[PDB]
């Protein structure tokens, strides 16, 4: 499948794309306002997600930092980056199906738009001022707006034991964004596509 990643936000953001345990295309790139990147993902590719990152300093080896979504300092993500972060994520060619989602389970940091540019299906938008609108408890320093099982690590915040209910910081998440997962049980917001679609992420839709 194709996906377009587009930054609209004002400010530069450092895109991530990574199934976890591997890069996704090139991993990781700078995007300046208006930059677009395009990357292919494999058929069948099973838990993927692609995430911005905020505020980075890398050397000329690919090595540094990120306020938030840092995944362990490198520039092209391997792994899943620290929260806060937006998440877009999906799964390929299951069973004739793409299934797609944003989730809001390890915070927020960028506004986010995930559509289909083929037919068949709709897209999903997480873009409220959750970081200006944030509880100072889930504020985090570097930018953003942490989930609760990442702050406070409770079993009912992390869903540790699979049963958990809402609570008052999901529910916070699920007001401003009802289209994306505010907890680990969260009625689904995911959206099934024709097997094969190619896709649109767009940081900062409306800004």
């Amino acid at each position: 499948a194709t996906f377009e990643i587009v930054n609209r936000c004002s400010y530069t953001v450092w895109a991530a794309a990574s199934k976890g345990d591997a890069a996704l295309d090139a991993g990781g790139r700078q995007l300046n306002s208006g930059e677009s990147w395009t990357i292919n993902v494999e058929p069948g590719t099973n838990g993927g997600k692609i995430w911005a990152r905020t505020d980075c300093y890398f050397d000329d080896s690919g090595s540094g930092i990120c306020k938030t979504g840092d995944c362990g300092g490198l520039l092209r993500c391997k792994r899943f980056g620290r929260p806060p972060t937006t998440l877009a994520e999906f799964s390929l060619n299951q069973y004739g199906k793409d299934y797609i989602d944003i989730s809001n389970i390890k915070g927020f940091n960028v506004p986010m738009n995930f559509s289909p540019t083929t037919r068949g299906c709709r897209g999903v938008r997480c873009a409220a001022d959750i970081v200006g609108q944030c509880p100072a408890k889930l504020k985090a320093p570097g930018g953003g707006c942490n989930d609760a099982c990442t702050v406070f690590q409770t079993s009912e915040y992390c869903c540790t034991t699979g049963k958990c209910g809402p609570t008052e910081y999901s529910r916070f998440f699920k007001r401003l964004c009802p289209d994306a997962f505010s907890y680990v049980l969260d009625k689904p917001t995911t959206v099934t596509c024709p097997g094969s679609s190619n896709y649109r992420v767009t940081f900062c839709p409306t800004a």
